């Protein structure tokens, strides 16, 4: 059956107010998921063993959230609970990818990591590992790894080692290719595929305020928008893996549940059409405090709704631009006023466009979807009354014809 890999970022239980999303809060999502990917573990740069990113939260000596997550497998029949390592959330050094490269460089360091994965899965009763490896990201338009060729071969060996250590206990091992990770530099697909239960293509964040502060564009297109960066769309990345010989059933497509916003200025123009000049991220989400980053509930609150129908200023509803091609995605915007104020351009996933991605997976015979992430879906049903609308629309279109 098709996979639905649902990420829960445990950091969200640390948030304040309506930003706090706990394990309990995401339980209503679990009937729609085949796997719960608990995010995120990291790597100790001195021992190369797995580490929790917040020990006080995750470990038995603290709040024990690892075990709260794995207990879910005893209340939701057939649900598999994996631990995801990396995800670009392991951010404790100035170059957060460096330890993900040096780990690969010796049998001793690879073995330390493998042994620490096995011990961690057993200790906390995880069902397997999602390898969301923090390779360096390709630089934004305007050398990535001088030892890329060495590291590519060492990564094949690491994945082989993990598989051989995990197989006796039937632990799941999957690979997640994070945004802007170039597989043709770092990954030997024909020598990886046989050791992986899935390959999850996190084909989103194609444009972001952090990488492209001066230009807004579609964050998660299915196909290539005209004259964009070749490869940076779902169809291109899935086809890359297929053309390397990967079984279609092993390929899973990542779907974001969030939006990213850019501040608009005078040089942005007045049409809202991308790519659009900008000046960094827009205002932080009301419930998270993260600049230019919005959960689906936060995006939907900015779109035309009865509460803000005739509101003005920072509250004036955004203009939605639907995508009739269904190839590129939705965006919404407010042109800056005559004082260059309150301008925002927001590219986001919604239930309809997430459904389009799941329907693409079904039509192409791929293996499933992943959801990045449950807590950025509309957990509480604030947008339209229905909880987990993005997840539910994607799951529905993954299995039901249009
Ligand atoms: C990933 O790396 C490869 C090289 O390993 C890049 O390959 C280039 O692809 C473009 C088309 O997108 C070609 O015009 C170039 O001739 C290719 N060069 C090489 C050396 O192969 C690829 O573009 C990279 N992709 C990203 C997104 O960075």
């Amino acid at each position: 059956g098709p996979k639905v890999l649902c990420y829960y970022d445990g950091q969200m239980s640390l948030r304040e107010g309506l930003g706090k999303i706990t394990v309990t809060d995401i339980e209503l999502a679990l009937p729609f998921c085949t796997h719960l990917l608990y995010g995120f573990a990291g790597v100790n740069p001195e021992t190369y063993r797995l580490k929790a990113l917040d020990e006080s939260l995750e470990l038995d000596s603290g709040k024990g959230q690892y075990r709260l997550a794995t207990t879910l497998k005893r209340r939701y029949p057939n649900l598999k609970v994996l631990l995801s390592v990396g995800g670009y959330k392991d951010l404790t050094e100035e170059k957060p990818f460096e330890k993900y490269l040096t780990l690969l460089e010796s049998a001793g360091s690879r073995t330390a990591f493998v042994n620490s994965v096995y011990s961690t899965l057993k200790t906390y009763d995880f069902d397997g590992l999602d390898l969301a490896w923090q390779f360096p990201q390709t630089k934004p338009k305007r050398v990535l790894d001088p030892e890329a060729d060495e590291h590519r071969e060492e990564f094949t060996a690491l994945v082989r080692d993990l598989k051989n250590a995990l197989v006796a206990d039937n632990f799941i091992l999957g690979l997640t290719v994070l945004p802007h990770v170039n597989e043709s530099i770092f990954m030997d697909v024909p020598l990886l595929k046989d050791n992986l239960d899935y390959v999850n293509l996190a084909s989103f964040d194609q444009q972001t305020p952090e990488r492209n502060p001066k230009e807004g564009d579609y964050t998660a297109p299915i196909y290539e928008p005209s004259e964009r960066v070749e490869g940076n769309n779902v169809d291109a990345e899935a086809s890359y893996w297929l053309k390397q010989g990967t079984p279609a059933g092993k390929i899973v497509i990542g779907i974001p549940t969030y939006g990213r916003g850019w501040k608009l200025v005078e040089k942005s123009g007045i049409t809202g059409v991308p790519p659009i000049p900008a000046d960094g991220p827009s205002i932080p989400g009301p419930h998270s405090g993260i600049n230019g980053f919005y959960s689906w509930a936060e995006v939907c609150a900015k779109l035309p709704n009865p509460g803000n129908a005739n509101l003005q200023g920072a509250d004036q509803p955004l203009r939605k631009i639907g995508d009739p091609t269904r190839r590129f995605g939705a965006y919404a915007f407010r042109i800056p006023d005559e004082n260059e104020e309150h301008g925002i351009w927001l590219s986001y996933e919604d239930p309809d466009t997430a459904g389009n991605k799941a329907a693409y997976v079904k039509a192409k015979g791929l293996g499933g979807i992943s959801i990045f992430d449950l807590g950025n879906d509309d957990v509480r049903g604030a947008c339209a009354g229905d909880k987990f609308p993005i997840l539910r629309a994607a799951k529905y279109r993954l299995k039901h014809h249009h």
